[PDB]
């Protein structure tokens, strides 16, 4: 029912240096990537259900194919294999949750919401949330 | 010696081992060992006086600097120093750093020319990184 479909570019970033030190990330990449990662541009296919959704910067460009409720894998921001299940968590909202393939680490999830117009990304690790907004271009 | 020039990266050697040395955890030393696989270099030098930019399309660095003279900069992983270069040899730039904020290794520099090649040393504490440069 909602419309993610479309070309997005980021407005806003809170909290992203923040979620990648919750994530064990060293300063040395922390500081490129949120130079780099500070205008992220984003893809967006999406069938009923079915979503293509890719992020690009110069730095690391990513694209996950899913169906809300089916599973599949991707990577955590930090680059761990990861296999996620989203969900609708309400008519504008998906919830993801993630389980890492390989090792330890604290808990990661991301929410993606259209609230007028605006599509609001949410990252959590454990008690840390990031919120980037991205508006259409 | 004549250090000024355009010059390209053409081999590598320990630069995983010299991160882990200066406490980068793996996943960020995969991507860095990555990003850093073929800068490109421009030289300037006028007697001592040197200037140094180092190109990756993630990140780039310049340094301007008198042989004998402190300079500010930052280490491999970007942590702020204080640094001095002397001439080590007629073809030899030895730069030694001190951190400006927290403790960490003994980090250094050297930058040779051998046979027109630009061999760049970094160390940090018994961990040696070569990088081996040639002109564009
Ligand atoms: C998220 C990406 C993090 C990338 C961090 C790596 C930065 C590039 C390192 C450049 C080292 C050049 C050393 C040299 O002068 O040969
Ligand atoms: C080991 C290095 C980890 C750093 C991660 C870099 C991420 C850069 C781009 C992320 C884009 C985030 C977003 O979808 O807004």
């Amino acid at each position: 029912m909602p419309n993610f479909a479309g070309t997005w570019k980021m407005r806003s970033s809170e909290n992203f240096d923040e979620l990648l030190k919750a994530l064990g990330v060293n300063a040395m990449c922390r500081k490129v990537a949120v130079a780099a990662a500070s205008k992220p541009h984003v893809e967006i296919r999406q069938d009923g259900d079915q979503f293509y959704i890719k992020t690009s910067t110069t730095v690391r460009t990513t694209e996950i194919n899913f169906k809300v409720g089916e599973g599949f894998e991707e990577e955590t921001v930090d680059g761990r294999k990861c296999r996620s299940l989203a969900t609708w968590e309400n008519e504008n909202k998906i919830h993801c949750t993630q389980t890492l393939l390989e090792g330890d680490g604290p808990k990661t999830y991301w929410t993606r919401e259209l609230a007028n117009d605006e599509l609001i990304l949410t990252f959590g690790a454990d008690d840390v949330v990031c919120t980037r907004i991205y508006v259409r271009e």
